[PDB]
């Protein structure tokens, strides 16, 4: 329901500033954040923790439906909390991403993390970060938003985490690289190509408080 627990989702590619925005809001309002990204990642460090059978989905299954993971954000940096451990860095890894890849085949291992996903909804609220939130997570929810960006624009981010992580990067190759997803029918279409991303909080902030109260 609406009062109880809202929450707000925001769909989009990759590169378009949804992280920012998502921090952003969470701190705005104080309210629970959801990183989908990141939760399939999480389930695969806890696979390679736990080093479980990444085959047969049948042990999977289970440490997805009741992972033990959580999400803080203060003063805009994520905080990712997985069964007490802080494995932010961990999760950001190559052989993780590709070990999340290799989970999120299975589709009961699918389902499992999107029931455990639902069950981030919690009072005060939840700002709900991903691609088919609003369409599949949360398809009732009361805010939905949907962030895009021109793929030089994506690019461009990328291109900047890339270096930050240490390898040299050439632009024309990772935007050619960059050159389902869809904004719900419900969505607030928002595009970052023009607009700073203070504009894009705020105009997301009003379209919410003006909705939920």
């Amino acid at each position: 329901m609406t009062a109880i627990a809202p929450v707000i989702t925001v769909d989009g590619p990759s590169g378009a500033g949804k992280g920012t925005l998502c921090k952003a809001l969470a701190e705005s309002l104080n309210w629970r954040l959801l990183d989908s990204g990141a939760i399939y990642r999480v389930l695969a460090l806890a696979a390679l923790h736990h080093q479980v059978d990444i085959s047969t989905e049948e042990a999977l299954v289970p440490l997805a439906a009741h992972l033990d993971v959580r999400f803080v954000s203060q003063n805009g940096q994520l905080q990712v909390i997985l069964e007490g451990e802080d494995v932010s860095n961990e999760i950001r890894t190559e052989t993780v991403g590709n070990t999340a890849s290799q989970a999120a085949a299975f589709p009961r291992v699918r389902e499992a993390l999107l029931r455990r996903q639902r069950a981030f909804r919690e009072a005060p609220g939840l700002i709900a970060d991903g691609r088919d939130m609003g369409t599949i997570v949360f398809p009732d929810a009361p805010v939905k938003i949907f962030l895009d960006a021109s793929s030089q624009e994506r690019a461009h981010r990328r291109m900047l985490q890339l270096q930050e992580r240490g390898f040299n990067v050439n632009f024309e190759r990772l935007l050619a690289e960059i050159q389902p997803l869809v904004p719900a029918a419900d969505a607030l279409v928002l595009d970052s190509t023009s607009m700073s991303i203070e504009q894009v909080i705020e105009q997301a902030l009003a379209y919410a408080q003006r909705i939920l109260a």
